[PDB]
């Protein structure tokens, strides 16, 4: 993503008009190729009416015009594009809050699994990687992002994120459905088994590792419902034949007619439609938007940073049950004691 | 439901271009048979007005045309469709969230339910059972596509989901409501059983297992409320009332009139109109994504996928609970270590 | 409520046309009183117009009626009515959530209770009874079928939900305030001397019982809340202003005038106005939805079935802890052993 | 509130014109002095333009006029007020649920602090009232009525909410900011007094009730966020230059011309504009309800019932646990036993 | 914020008559500058028209002013603008309810962290303290007035909120990310090493104690996933060309044509457009609104009081758990006891 929150702390008078400047996930690069295409078909109408025709071929278009500019407004054009957009907003904020982050897990992992030697860090390291190869494995299917930084399983064993013994498990596990699954079976797994062994103390600690553990999998399933229930495919085709069919309309309608016949409402000969070319802006580059946060898994420039909090995700969770299990400053006073 | 999430991670051009060029679960195969109805009778009134009605009653129908011309916007067409779709996606993506999922019980019965003998993996695969038949009994209750896979009781019985002797003590409790809650008793009791005899360690163990088994019979309440509480009937009276009755003044009123006439508004004869054909498109078509998810449970190509989801839940929490109960990869170093 | 759920799971052709085929809870037995009134007052003012007024006062009439017809519009109905009926929707499917079910209670109380003897059973009915009586007396404050069903507390005493010594014990506590609050007390009270005789085990099974009793207590208090705290009389009758001055303006703008005096836009002479006739079937209908669900626990149509929901509760409450408590079926292998 | 609930249940005919007979939280008390204000306004002007100025000044008032009615359409009144009145309505709901109650607290208190004897009885009664004033202290710095009921600390001490040597706890207690979270932690030092001395049997009952603190803590939370982050100030200005800007321009717009100058439009002469006073009445009292809502906890007629709901907490609080803690009736057979 | 909820507690006439004779925080503050910006780019250009241009000039200018003026409503200004406010203001108090609290915490640290020495006065302060440092790291990463209150780090140690050996271990914790989540994990392992030395009692206190504490990492959580989650800035740009472009229309739209040339619109010359200059308010002031509280946690009038809130966490939480621990008043009779 792209942001900008910092330079929009305060309104002082270019609040907004220092962000039109910026080229990095724009509505520029996202309307460069449309907004040509439809300038080039428009000048090109243009200069064919107004260079090639002959004179009643020319009253025959100028009819045309008239009536594709007296009924181009019975297409519902914002009354379509603003339900979708609107759920394509909600459906957007609503999957980024289901991204899984392991940070409860990691603080109760980090204090109540016991033991200051190599089987203790064993043990909480393997937790947390369990932790964090049970949210790869759905981000591997919702986003390509991460399918790309991993193509197969054996990425997967590269990175760290999974031993070749647990790739073979993995393996000899028989299921034809996804098995993202299967590193929130194996935490439960290892979690009786450390508390069996007395690394956890009781039984309520062991409890709230295992509610944890399945808020983890209900922020899962709530990726893999949002990525396998799509917005309904009828909505996306009557809103894109909404938006195409009115501007193939507009290149019509909106064209510039001939002052000297003194139509009603085409007196003024300016040869570039500023007002048309900005309501072909704002609608079309408003379905762009969508087109855009749709999928916000893939590699826009204002998708999800999916890789980066992967990264952080590891290297944080494998940090704070390592280094921070029993190491904590001094119990020192305060400046306020008495 | 008709998956194309990725398809559109990205927005190059045709990101919505291409999607128009498929057939299943399209706006095509909705609108293919009032849009041919539409087309029928609007070509039919057209043709008898060109070739049959004597001069003044042409001249009475271009009055009838101009009246209803000028009063069909009368009908609060918008107005009334966007709050009635609204409604309908809402209830839509509500209904999909109650779907019960088995996996937060699968985690907590796969490791809290000791045993590694026949005792304990009949247990375990009974608790499952029953977690999956308390979804399955109210699945063939709210949806069409699992009661014509499972008609009656003996293809419940023959499928594997319940054995006979439980279909005998379910026949032998007396109740004419309706059965689906019968099961999610039976865990509980059977779970409570399974404590009594020392498969389950202590009792927070079981109030987990418990509070996950009515957090489960909390989403199938959820969908006993969402199908037996419709959307008022009086609503869809309305919008269908509403659609229907503007089309149909849109029959006379959109007719292309006689040019020689010089009626204003009427200049030009096309014989086909491209707008009104547009404007039913978006309104009956939008009205017919209404028709397809007002109940999401049915045979459309967009409705839920119930019947491989009964048995993907199925397969996967027999197999959580069998073959992954302490079959752990081993406890191996990572590639960070020191 | 008239459920048409099943009748709609598929969009073939008439997936709404044959719902308007339908007498029990339609648009049409709302709106049969108003609509004629209606009817009858503007063909009423129709015949003394053409039949009775001078050529003078007929002049006069016209200047009214295009008085009338050029300043009805400036009367916001669509703003303040959709703004109401959204708020009427959002509450209603509030409310409805809002109703306790006991099957949370029911699958607790039907494992945890331990004895098979009569005091056990008579605790555990005891118990499930409380329950229900805790909603009963909730919604018989917040329904008018249930307090036609129920007029007095004799009437709770002889329909079995409530014991005369109860009764006495009811009348005894002194509180100038709505007594709904009493069973859900005397289900804790009743719990916890459970637990001291050792018929619950431990601590926590307690606990999860006191939280779902807490919670349909909740349930209770989201009715109490929905009932008094209505919505604004000052929207009501803004609302109703609304509908009734647009309407009672369009009794005089809507008629047809003479069409040899030849004014602009009363042309054709038809003397039943369809649009006028369809625009006051929406508007008012529209009302009319929103005064049937405005209270959706009355006796309409499409209120709540809440007679029927109390006899379910009851019965399957009663049901499940009395017969179901140690009565589960044989553990059997399934068909997917080996 | 005005609860008009029991009114409404069924859809008769006059389910909403009986309501508008009614003073008592209406829309007429609001409007009362803004309308006869906007009356006395409009027939001032009307009276000084028919009456006192010369045929130039009447012919420039005449192009005010019709300059002021051309031009008042561009005052996006419909489209702030909305928005602004979505903003006012969400607020209102959401913070009639942020009141707190005392009845889960009151269930938990009542049966799991032990002792029938005097210590146990106040030990009850003194945390019941430690929760009823941790909410009495907070609605008395959200709302006018608690804070004219209560001006001072003493007027608490008198009521018997606090008892003098609490209120000399309160005052030696330094700290300048709000103290309404003082009581919730007496709550909490006086539980676990309770559980030290035996009165509370085990530490999942204890937290229990602490759990049921912090969410009456969470609750009087957001009643202060929601009486401290008011709607922003720019939005009511906003919304008040609207409105009182639209109607200064039709003070002159609406105003009716003279018919002999033949204006298109101002034909009709009636001296009593029923539709500027109808649009008046609907945009003005929309705003009115707004204004009403923006702080439900003052002394309008639809406010918040805030100090009957104190006196019911209190009576109600402080009698489930000291009438009925345990004082159960006996337990009997019901009519279903065998 | 500004706050004025008790100025409106009630209404009687001037509700909000008197809060626009307010400046802090006012419309007027916020459009003080772009207001007169558009007045003097008006006035310029109707200076230069009237005084400077020759005749032919002048009669360009009337076309293009005529063109400009009917070509202008093109642009979807309302359309965009009412669909990003909506996303602003639902943002602004989501983010507002994700600040922080520390009264749950605080709740259980004093009451359930035994010692009245100097060790347990020191473990409950430096809990309180790790919880109050947890979300000022936040907080002085999502706000511009806690990073100007602390520029670095030394300045959180001269505060108090940091002792300089905590200093020292926060700074050998080798980590490229945001550290804000190191505190949560300190009070995660302090709590643990509170109850192995006997100062927290049983199991279930210490599960509430890191149950509240994952509930405010999840509350910290929740802004920095508002923070780094912008709005998207296409939609920024869209709005901000829509208004600019719009009124950079009316420039030359609204001017005030000759009225001796006798166009239809202009009869009447005024040389200060008061509609347009109140179009230019609203609109221009409704997007202000949204550059203000697209981040509220600047330095606006109107922003949040986070350093006010922060001084009141800190010191509240500090005197809860030192001064508050085991000091009760006296346990005495209410006024009601027989
Ligand atoms: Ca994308
Ligand atoms: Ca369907
Ligand atoms: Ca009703
Ligand atoms: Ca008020
Ligand atoms: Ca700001």
């Amino acid at each position: 993503t792209v942001t900008y929150t910092n330079r929009v702390a305060d309104a002082r008078l270019g609040t907004f008009s220092q962000l039109l400047l910026q080229w990095k996930g724009s509505i520029y690069k996202l309307l460069y190729s449309e907004f040509l295409i439809f300038i080039s078909l428009y000048f090109a109408i243009s200069l064919v009416y107004r260079l090639i025709l002959s004179e009643s071929q020319r009253l025959m278009f100028e009819k045309l015009a008239l009536y594709c500019n007296s009924y181009a407004e019975l297409i519902p054009v914002s009354f379509v594009l603003g339900f979708y957009v609107s759920l394509v907003v909600s459906r957007w904020w609503a999957q980024y809050e289901s991204i899984p982050w392991p940070d409860r897990i990691m603080n109760l992992v980090s204090c109540n699994v016991d033991g200051e030697d190599e089987y203790g860090r064993l043990l909480r390291r393997t937790l947390m990687r369990y932790s964090n190869l049970c949210s790869v494995l759905i981000l591997r299917s919702v986003s390509t992002a991460v399918y790309k930084r991993f193509p197969s399983m054996e990425h997967v064993v590269r990175a760290g994120l999974m031993t070749p013994e647990e790739h073979k498990k993995f393996e000899s596990l028989n299921s034809p459905h996804n098995k993202f699954w299967i590193p929130c079976v194996w935490f439960s797994n290892l979690a009786v088994k450390a508390r069996n062994e007395g690394r956890i103390r009781d039984s309520v600690l062991l409890q709230g590792i295992l509610n944890e553990l399945n808020t983890l999998r209900s922020q899962c399933g709530r990726l893999y419902g949002y990525d396998w229930i799509s917005i309904p495919l009828v909505y996306t085709q009557v809103v894109t034949v909404a938006v195409y069919s009115f501007f193939l309309a507009c290149l019509i309608g909106r064209q510039f007619l001939d002052p000297e016949k003194a139509y009603p409402g085409h007196e003024l000969d300016l040869f570039v439609p500023v007002f048309t070319f900005l309501q072909f802006f704002f609608y079309a580059g408003w379905l762009k938007v969508a087109e855009q946060l749709i999928n916000p898994f893939g590699e826009d420039d204002d998708d999800f940073e999916t890789n980066w909090l992967i990264d952080r995700n590891l290297q944080v969770s494998l940090m704070a049950v390592d280094e921070m299990h029993q190491d904590l400053p001094i119990l020192e006073k305060d400046l306020y004691w008495n």
